């Protein structure tokens, strides 16, 4: 390629690819493009690939006339190249990118449509590039969005009005749920790769900022919370925790936001900080940059939402930080192989007291930690039970106030007879001397009444009034994908949505689950 | 065609005792550029020569010295015809590696233990020779000369005045315990590859705990141990410049000072153009505030009250102003001359605007002053309230002190040397913030030595305990004649001038009472 060909390449890739292929073309969700790979691929197999994609999530960029003709050939070149320096994206990339579609005064003053927005289920359609907004108790799907290729996830702004999703390649899209017909008021890039955003929750800075954590760059981003114009970027690049050595790539996992101050709490992985930054004053930026542990990922707050407990996920331990002191308070190791608990639950145990659970990807066990300093001490951050589910492989462990059920996935493990369950123990019936609690296994895939592609399932997610669960039946882009809705009660199939829009179903947020952290 | 351990070897050596003044990137600094497109002109011979002998304008004699052995000066002048190599980075690893406790803390003295008068002791910078001299504020004795390292740049105090501090440009820090029957070094430590600054904790109750220093290169700053200088707790400078919001790879940390209203460090990241508060009362939950302030951030201080941090961000001509009580920032003005270079600046009563910040410029001859007083002056606070004519342009320091009445304001860089060998002095009780010019009576302190030939540069005044005197340094070259001279502030006379063989370079000078009090 020329000099100039090379840049239009370079900036087609960093803007359309890196957000599934990463930055140093090493893959993610799509494959490794490396150079290694690309010479023996050869040309032709690259160009036909970046012309046709693939039903694996491989969009057909020639097809759809995405890329032109000659854009194809130039991402067929390029790819045969060695890897370029990834680039930054400051403030003048960030504006360029940020669209204001609806400005604030135009929106509605009153929800203006009669939906019931809280019990509305904000779907993620991964290969789809869009979101699907679902009606709670009636199961239908209200409307499908487009936010844009390799979409992650979907928060809500603390008054329930502002969903904002964010894809893969820092893409950030900002609906109003109060117009007659709800879409994207507002959009922004914040980065080439960037999975996290989330919203002021603290009493009294409703709708005030969204964050969005990159990646890469490594760097997060507040943002006004009704235009989504860029206020502050934080670079993360610093020193690990342990070493104190310099970590020129530290990514943004999990980013919550504290209800005890007005601070939004971000997990930096590489370095082993967790951030509590706040909104108060963004030119006299305070901070508290709390040493932790390495291989930082996700977390929730427990139940009384003082307490951040986060997955370090490859050290297989557990970081808990009081958000009200601003302090670390202890670091245990789950005794399971590596925890990734989403948001994790708490619920309370009948002999244990206030605990906050996760499940595990590299084995079957699920764990307990105790979550209660002020009434029982001697039980907080500790591990006080650990116990197996349906096996390996599990991403997410849910429950709620309402009932007495905790759900865990199982979506990784091997087996279809498992990936397609979920596992249910009774915690009423939890009493801790040693015996495994029992656990019900549901046949979710089954209940999809699905044959075709490998449907795997995940994540549970309740509605607003604590009856009834959510799990995805997630099915290649060219198959037959469901959302199965359970019982809480009876434990038993209450409706299954199909439709030939729910394209790679996976992340599901209910409205107000998800605006009040209750889990 | 070097091997590859030849070239490690270079390297290290490089970086570890070259950068400091020849820059990490080598596009120099105090010393010269020794980027290829130079070198390969001069050739091997004449950087051999050069390595072995050095020059009387500041650069060692490795060589002759036998710092470097034969083997190494031909290592160093086979890699300076070389491209440059990559700047390394300064972690915990390579801080703790060159970390040494002569004496630990358990094997010190615990009460004074020398005859001195340490309160009124003077640290000399004596530039070129590598070394610091303790002289006697009152007999005007040289006490002793203290090895450091090259490049030695200044001397701080520990809030109790019993530890000496001293940064020298390649990031070499050492602290000396002035109880002992003989001071000396009693630990040191490498904190970068080119340094400035360095401070220790002012705030009551934190006297003595804890030491900072700040590099150039890498971009970040260092907490020590007060005590045995232990590095605890590095941080990184690198991020996003204020206005712009664009990453900087490379933002320098400039001037640093500790507030007296809590226990925080005031950083400078001078690219960025940020001011850091940074909280050490519990470094692993560490909380800062980063001010958003103005580009270019280099030298400043404190107000008369303490509260307030007056900094030049002086490529821009602005004082910034920020509230250390509150943390935050109050006020950001343009001086109205160039290159605002205020070192910690001036602190007095102006008869008519109150309690005024005063600093005098590089760019031009003009002396600016700032109304520090928000509760009594409210009108006055925060702005440029007069500006008037000192000597010339090349001004670098300006002096006073609580007991005087007088403004000292030197001029340095000036080209002429009647007004670089002379300072100007103000009469603060003959001001009228009325529109005219104060005037001012110029002393010929480098006459007053008794030095003409070379390039005698008078720079920075300094008090001493008591501030009856005000000390300036009168700068020649290594193989001049230099000299301190001191001047008698109550009639502006000349009271003593210092003169001695191993008074080499000599240039910044610390009161250990003043700068220990941050009275200025
Ligand atoms: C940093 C991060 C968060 C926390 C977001 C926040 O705090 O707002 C998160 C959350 C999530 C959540 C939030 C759960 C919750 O209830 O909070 C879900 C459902 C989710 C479904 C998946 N994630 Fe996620 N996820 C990544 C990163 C992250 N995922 C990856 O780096 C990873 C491991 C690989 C990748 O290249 O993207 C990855 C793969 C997946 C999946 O394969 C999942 C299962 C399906 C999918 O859509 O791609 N991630
Ligand atoms: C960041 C910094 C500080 C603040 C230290 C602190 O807060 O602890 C400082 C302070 C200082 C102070 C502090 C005085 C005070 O009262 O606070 C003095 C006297 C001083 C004498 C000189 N400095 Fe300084 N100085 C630099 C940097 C700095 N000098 C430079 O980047 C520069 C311009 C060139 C260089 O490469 O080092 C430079 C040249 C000089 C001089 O040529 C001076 C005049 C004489 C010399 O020894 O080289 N610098
Ligand atoms: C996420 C939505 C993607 C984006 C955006 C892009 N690609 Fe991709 N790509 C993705 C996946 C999941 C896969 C694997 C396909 C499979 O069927 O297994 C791919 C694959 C490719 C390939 C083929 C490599 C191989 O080893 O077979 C190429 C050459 C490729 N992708 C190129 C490419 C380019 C140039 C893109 C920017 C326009 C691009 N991809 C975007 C997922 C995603
Ligand atoms: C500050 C204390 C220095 C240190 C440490 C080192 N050098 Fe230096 N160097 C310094 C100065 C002020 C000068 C200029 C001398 C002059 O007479 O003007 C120099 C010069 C050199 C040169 C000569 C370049 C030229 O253009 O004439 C060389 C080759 C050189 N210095 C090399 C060098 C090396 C290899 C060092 C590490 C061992 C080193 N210098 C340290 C100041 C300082
Ligand atoms: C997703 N982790
Ligand atoms: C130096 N200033």
């Amino acid at each position: 390629l020329s000099d100039a060909q090379y840049n239009e390449a370079n900036k087609i890739y960093f803007e359309r690819c890196a957000g599934c292929h990463g930055v140093l073309r090493k893959g993610a969700t799509g494959k490794a493009l490396t150079p290694d790979l690309t010479r023996d691929l050869g040309f032709d197999y690259l160009q036909s690939f970046i012309t046709y994609g693939s039903p694996a999530g491989m969009p057909n960029w020639g097809t759809s006339g995405e890329l032109s003709a000659e854009q194809v050939d130039l991402m067929a070149n390029y790819l045969l190249l060695d890897p370029a320096a990834p680039p930054e994206f400051g403030m003048k990339e960030m504006r360029e990118s940020w669209k204001v579609h609806v400005a604030p005064e135009d929106r509605p003053t009153q929800q203006e449509n009669d939906w019931d927005l809280e019990n509305l289920f904000s779907v993620t359609l991964r290969d789809a590039g869009q979101i699907a907004l679902i009606d709670g108790a009636t199961y239908e799907i209200k409307s499908v969005l487009d936010t844009g290729y390799a979409v992650h996830i979907s928060r809500l702004s603390a008054s329930g009005r502002y969903l904002f999703v964010i894809g893969r390649d820092g893409k950030v899209n900002m609906i109003d749920l109060w117009m007659k017909e709800p879409t994207t008021v507002a959009e922004i890039k914040i980065g080439s790769e960037a999975r996290s955003i989330e919203t002021s929750k603290m009493e009294g800075w409703e709708d005030k900022y969204a964050i969005a954590g990159a990646y890469w760059p490594p760097q997060y981003v507040i943002m006004d919370g009704e235009t989504l114009e860029p206020k502050k970027i934080q670079s993360t690049r610093g020193m690990t925790y342990d070493e104190q050595e310099y970590h020129p790539e530290p990514r943004v996992a999990a980013i919550l936001a504290s209800h005890y101050r007005p601070e939004f709490i971000v997990n930096v992985k590489e370095t082993g900080k967790i951030l509590l930054v706040d909104y108060t004053d963004l030119d006299n930026l305070k901070t508290t940059e709390i040493s932790a542990e390495r291989f930082l990922h996700d977390g929730g707050l427990d139940g009384s939402h003082r307490y951040f407990i986060t997955a370090a996920n490859a050290r297989n331990k557990l970081v808990v930080i009081d958000t009200k002191e601003g302090k670390l308070v202890a670091i245990e190791d789950t005794g399971g192989q590596t925890p990734h608990p989403g948001r994790g639950a708490n619920f309370v145990h009948p002999t244990f007291g206030p605990v906050w659970a996760t499940s595990h990807m590299g084995d079957d066990s699920v764990a307990l930690i105790g979550t209660d300093p002020e009434g029982h001490p001697d039980n907080a951050w500790k591990i006080l039970d650990s116990f197996p589910a349906l096996g390996g492989g599990s991403l997410f462990i849910k429950t709620h106030p309402n009932s007495q059920y905790l759900y865990v996935d199982a979506t990784l493990n091997p087996e279809a007879e498992i990936s397609g369950s979920v596992a249910v123990f009774d915690i009423k019936a939890m009493t801790g001397d040693g015996s495994d609690p029992e656990f019900k296994t549901l046949p979710i895939a089954e209940w999809a009444g699905i044959t075709e592609g490998q449907p795997r399932v995940v994540q549970g997610e309740f509605n607003k009034d604590g009856t009834e669960v959510w799990f995805s039946v997630w099915n290649g882009k060219d198959q037959e994908s469901a959302l199965v809705v359970v019982d809480d009660k009876t434990l038993e199939l209450k409706h299954v949505i199909k439709d030939e829009r729910l394209v790679t179903p996976t992340g599901k947020f209910n409205v107000y689950n998800t605006m009040t952290d209750t889990y």
